[PDB]
């Protein structure tokens, strides 16, 4: 299987929106990442592509180009590789030690700052799209449902993402108005609780309980693994219900478990 100068080859990964295949560049003898889309709603890929084009940070996946024949149902978006692929699979038996924890969070820490800088709110952060780059460090990826806003924050209305990792806010049965960044502070503070204990804070296999837990059950840390009392309590602040006093990635930078 070809298209152009790619190769098409095995599976490497379902975000949101495709299938991903390692493909070569034969004029390279470069591997790369495609994503391969079947037109099934086309304007919020071309958006993903608008928002991609505009990005570009050590910490964010890069794309490359873009192969849109109109004589084709299958659309190509090209991504530089990310060989070493998510940091972690969810639900584990072995959850990453805090100092792993600690070094993924950090270049976490720096993607989301950059896109909340560049305007744009991810919405699907969680860890199997956190993927390991050559050097260890993470780049984020899967921007499918991101949201571009203009001004200090997005103002949104809309329930997309992984529904794990939605924020309490945005589960009203009312169509309400929420803002944007703390979205992806909730979705960081469920990813971090995903690091080390190797599960989601809350879960249900029922929908609508898995909501209910979200909105109004109380965070509880397990007994083991034993964690610090100050990753405790950045936990905690990022799982705030109240997406006024959750804490701000301003903040988070400067918390003394990050800093440590
Ligand atoms: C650039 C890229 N790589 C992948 C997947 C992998 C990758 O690169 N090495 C890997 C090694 C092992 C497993 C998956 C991967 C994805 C899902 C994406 C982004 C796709 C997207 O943003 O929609
Ligand atoms: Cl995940």
């Amino acid at each position: 299987v070809q298209l152009n100068q790619y190769t098409l080859k095995d599976e490497i990964g379902k975000g949101s929106y495709g299938v991903v295949k390692l493909a070569y560049n034969e004029n390279d003898n470069t591997y790369y990442a495609m994503k391969v889309l079947s037109k099934k709603p086309i304007e919020q890929v071309y958006q993903e592509i608008a928002i991609l084009k505009k990005l570009d940070h050590p910490n964010v996946v890069k794309l490359v180009e873009v192969l849109d024949d109109p004589n084709e149902d299958h659309l190509y978006m090209v991504f530089e590789l990310v060989n070493q692929g998510p940091v972690m699979e969810v639900p584990t038996l072995k959850p990453l030690s805090e100092d792993q924890a600690r070094f993924y969070f950090q270049d976490l820490i720096k993607g989301i700052e950059y896109l909340h800088y560049q305007k744009i709110i991810h919405r699907d952060i969680k860890p199997s799209n956190l993927l390991v780059g050559e050097d260890g460090h993470i780049k984020i990826a899967d921007f499918g449902v991101s949201n571009e806003f203009k001004g200090s924050d997005a103002l949104l209305s809309n329930t997309v993402g992984t529904p794990a990792f939605m924020a309490p806010e945005s589960l009203s049965e009312t169509r309400k108005i929420f803002s944007g960044k703390a979205l992806d502070v909730w979705a960081m503070g469920v990813t971090l609780y995903c690091f080390v204990f190797g599960q989601c804070p809350f879960m249900d296999e029922r929908i609508m309980c898995l909501h209910s837990k979200i909105k109004s059950q109380a965070l509880e840390f397990p007994d083991q693994p034993d964690i610090a009392e100050d990753l405790k309590d950045l936990i905690t602040r990022m799982l705030d219900k109240n997406p006024e006093s959750r804490i701000v990635v301003p903040e988070i930078k400067l918390h003394p478990w990050v800093t440590r």
